[PDB]
């Protein structure tokens, strides 16, 4: 029974995460064989409205660099960027590394994020990608650095990297190959976050989920077709349904098929009248089917 | 900014977790020092019905036992209970047993489980333990012996040892003591949930939290004395606020005082009813003064 926002076990990523320190600047980066992965910016003034990461780079001294595991200072070989990241190749192996890929995180999936501080793990917690490119992470000063990963048995895939924080509070990384996620700019410049909507596929995943635990007081009478929610939900701050029929497995275990959750769901945002399913925004859009069925019967989706 | 209900990093946890098998049934072990504890329900009929645990004791046998870290399995020397634990000593000390203590929650706290199956981590994410000595958790079967801890400063706090679920998906564990949550019995037996009440505290720090983030529509134009809202409060399942104290660094840096908050809980109640407060459901008691304050400025108590 039950269903909660969790991560998976921190242990394997707690092992490669290091303090980087350059000039004004402390962050943490990710440490995986002899290269240590961090932010560029810390390379930069903390001063300027602006950074010129072509001057920091041209004028860069590799004997500014502080970076450690524990109590163990790693030597610095030297320095290449890529997009917003730097790529540090230092003396040492990390013997902790485990196996790896890099992935980059589409909208409405989730994954984990190891929340660092001063080159150590601080707190653990799931996230959801969301249209906007953006997550609701929870992050103070000198988080930046902090990786998100998910773990698939397995290997460990990297596909976050903790970059800056929109006015709004939300937050915005880069992929290990640098990319910006949305498009944004590692400037100190507070930036903006654009129109979101809820993830429909998993608002119907956590719906399941909430039935399959016999909340069922929101479960609408009547049904609706995919296409004629669709319209509905462009112009309802909802996305689209694509993902036919990731559902199977759970429209045949409640007997509840998708049409009657789009109704309800439709009847859930003119709001109420009751109060909690489970919990929980009453609709969250945080859980993916995959999670849910996991939290339900624990299977590889 | 953000807040999110967070775990602490699971790394130091992780390698204190066995299987632990009597035959024939199997749940999740902790491995500290030479020491194995585990629920003695372990030990129990395989479900048909109740377990008369002296008899079971009497009749048991140490080669019975296979329990396995991960690879190797540990070898039996000799068992103990203590309430609805066994703690069974092995040939070998655990060599990563962190430094550690046991503390029993009051209701209204938070901690970490970490759920564990086959002897091993899967997930981790915080709660709070509901006035009624359960918690909501997330677990299907297998997860009996999971551990709930909280980490203060390098040392391992254990609080918690998963037992059983309720009828109502509520979640129910002892002590490492041995000392049942709530009164409940390691018993397969029909029972019975205590009723809850949300901890007041808690909103009120989830709201000041809210307030700091610049979440700002639900807050009410009006005040209630303390004393009225006591009142109101009985008569709908949250508890009394009888200590203003903890509250005076936030009504100090938002310069909003909490009669105004317990106003705007109230109203609230009686539903709001579009979308969300840090992406909860409006409402949640989940947070502490400690957890917020942690997660906004970084710092303790």
């Amino acid at each position: 029974a039950g269903l909660r926002k969790m991560a998976q076990p921190s242990g394997v990523v707690e092992k490669c995460i290091v303090r980087v320190c350059y000039g004004n600047m402390a962050l943490n980066g990710l440490w995986l064989g002899d290269t240590v992965i961090c932010p560029r910016h810390v390379i930069a003034s903390s001063t300027t409205s602006t950074i010129d990461y072509d001057y920091a780079l041209s004028v860069l001294r590799l004997h500014n660099f502080s970076i450690s595991s524990g109590n163990v200072f790693l030597g610095v070989v030297g320095v290449t960027m890529r997009g917003a990241l730097l790529q540090i190749k230092v003396n040492q192996n990390n013997v902790h590394t485990p196996k790896y890929t890099y992935r980059t995180v589409r909208p409405g999936e989730s994954f984990n994020i190891l929340a660092c501080y001063d080159g150590s793990a601080a707190g653990v917690y799931g996230v959801n990608m969301r249209s906007n490119y953006t997550i609701r992470g929870s992050f103070i000063n000198g988080a930046c650095g902090s990786p998100g990963y998910n773990i698939n048995n397995g290997t460990v895939e990297f596909c976050y990297l903790h970059q800056l924080e929109l006015g709004s509070g939300c937050h915005v990384g880069s992929d290990l190959d640098g990319v910006m996620y949305g498009g944004y700019e590692d400037q100190p410049t507070l930036q903006v976050e654009g129109a979101s909507s809820l993830f429909t596929e998993n608002v119907l995943a956590f719906l399941y989920a909430a039935l399959i635990n016999g909340s069922t007081w929101w479960l609408s009478s009547s049904r609706i077709a995919v296409d004629r929610f669709n319209e509905w939900a462009v112009h309802n701050g909802m996305t689209t349904v694509v993902n036919t029929d990731c559902f199977s497995i759970l429209a045949a275990k409640t007997g509840v098929d998708v049409q009657r959750l789009l109704a309800s769901i439709q009847s859930l945002h003119k709001n109420f009248g009751g109060k909690q399913i489970l919990g929980y925004t009453s609709l969250t859009d945080e859980f993916t089917t995959g999670e849910v069925i996991r939290q339900m019967y624990g299977v590889n989706l």
